[PDB]
């Protein structure tokens, strides 16, 4: 008649298996924060990198209008002969294809490297 | 004497206790998870950005470079004060203040702003 | 079968055993002593059997001798006179109901100092 | 971060508990049924002690009378007649120990 010992070890599984539940929960929180965490800084080294390669980006492309709008500026002074020419050298000028891109890219990252020591 | 129900009682408290700190580390967790998700948003944005702001970056530089020849190649063949007046001109064409990059972010990021309506 | 109610019907069954233990504990108290006095009462009247039973047989014995005695000394009596007392002591050996009522009830009336041996049977 | 001590304390006092019932329980039942048949005894000693009162009495009351009549017949005797019948009424109420020991067990000693 008396359902004790069953009821008490009933009661013993159920309380270890909530404790057992509760640690789980506890390590994939710790895991979230840990990949969070890192998620972070690799979030701000790409904010930082943006911003300054936004900067010298800007930068380069205002000198580069400063340059053509010199060239617009010296060809009417300049002779119909030579006009012309310099006129599809800077048309040409702005024009950078992929191959050329990679190109010094490799170049100068090749630099970086030769002058790494 | 036996202080059973006193202890039993504890057992109790000590039960409903552990469930309510599962209920709030879990409400933590999903909190945890929804912040992680956003900061990994963020990382790649940022990323791709970095990425396409230096091939950009690279591909000024090359326009900026290729322009400064042609202009060091025609000022040459042009008069003495126009020769001297072009080269200064290009020589601080080359010069991009701090303060004029910010009036440039601005305005670029501005206008973006309201072409975007 | 929830996990509070749990162990609050734990808690029942608990008290319920406890209360069960007390009264099996007083009840079990309560028929010791009821066993005690039984005792008491036991020793005591199988004792007083015994001296009832010495005296008993003792009587007997005695009236058996008595009666004896007689049955030899009446035939040295006149016819008569041996009638007489042979009436007589077959006589003597006849104790009714009501007279054995009487002697007992006042011997019992007799026997008081404030015992037992009573005339009923309960 | 106590509780299974807890539970397992729990199981030894109630299991402790339960083990002292049962063994009451049992002590009480023996102790019961000691205490019937010990009433079964006193009963039967009741009932003896009222018969063995009723025919103590009884012959008790016969012996007073015979007796007495003894008393009647002696004085109508010859004389050393009236002495040996006196001798032998006293001799008769006097009942030794050993007598009554060898009359207690005469049913058992009177068989076949």
């Amino acid at each position: 008649k008396f359902t004790i010992p069953e009821s008490l070890d009933r009661i013993k599984e159920e309380f270890q298996f909530l404790q057992a539940q509760y640690h789980s929960l506890k390590l994939e929180c710790e895991k979230l924060a840990s990949e969070k965490t890192e998620m972070q800084r690799h979030y701000v080294m790409y904010y930082e990198m943006s911003y300054g390669l936004n900067i010298e980006m800007h930068k380069q492309t205002e000198i580069a209008k400063r340059l053509n709008t010199i060239c617009a500026q010296v060809i009417p002074f300049l002779s119909q002969e030579h006009q012309q020419q310099v006129a599809q050298a800077v048309e040409r000028a702005k024009q950078v294809t992929m191959a050329e891109l990679n190109a010094i890219i490799g170049q100068q990252q090749l630099q970086a490297q030769h002058l790494s020591h």
